[PDB]
C-alpha cells in the first residue's frame, strides 16, 4: 500500500490517513513536500509482546525524519488488528493515520 506523507503546501497530514492492507503487504510511507515527518505506531494497551515489537519495529526512530535524502520508509504487520500511526513532530497537530491488517 502506498501512503504520502505531508503534501506541498505543508499540511501536517497523512494521505491518505486509513489504510487497509494484507498480512505482510508493506506499506511505504513516501514524503511529499519540504516539511520532514516520520511514523511511529502506539502499541496498545495489553498488547501481547508480539504485536508489540512488531509495531516498534514499524516504526522509525524518533531521531529520525524523512527527508528529500530519505524519501520513503516500509512498515510490514502481520497481525490482524487496526493499529494507530502518528508523527512524532505534529502529533500535538492530530497528524495521525489507521492501518487495518486484515
Ligand atoms: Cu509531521
Amino acid at each position: 500500500a502506498k501512503v504520502e506523507v505531508g503534501d506541498e503546501v505543508g499540511n501536517f497530514k497523512f494521505y491518505p490517513d486509513s489504510i487497509t492492507v494484507s498480512a505482510g503487504e508493506a506499506v511505504e510511507f513516501t514524503l511529499v513536500g519540504e516539511t520532514g515527518h516520520n511514523i511511529v505506531f502506539d502499541i496498545p494497551a495489553g498488547a501481547p509482546g508480539t504485536v508489540a515489537s512488531e509495531l516498534k519495529a514499524a516504526s522509525m526512530d524518533e531521531n529520525d525524519l524523512l527527508s528529500e535524502d530519505e524519501p520513503s520508509f516500509k512498515a510490514k504487520v502481520s497481525t490482524p488488528g487496526t493499529y494507530t500511526f502518528y508523527c512524532t513532530p505534529h502529533k500535538s497537530a492530530n497528524m495521525k493515520g489507521t492501518l487495518t491488517v486484515k
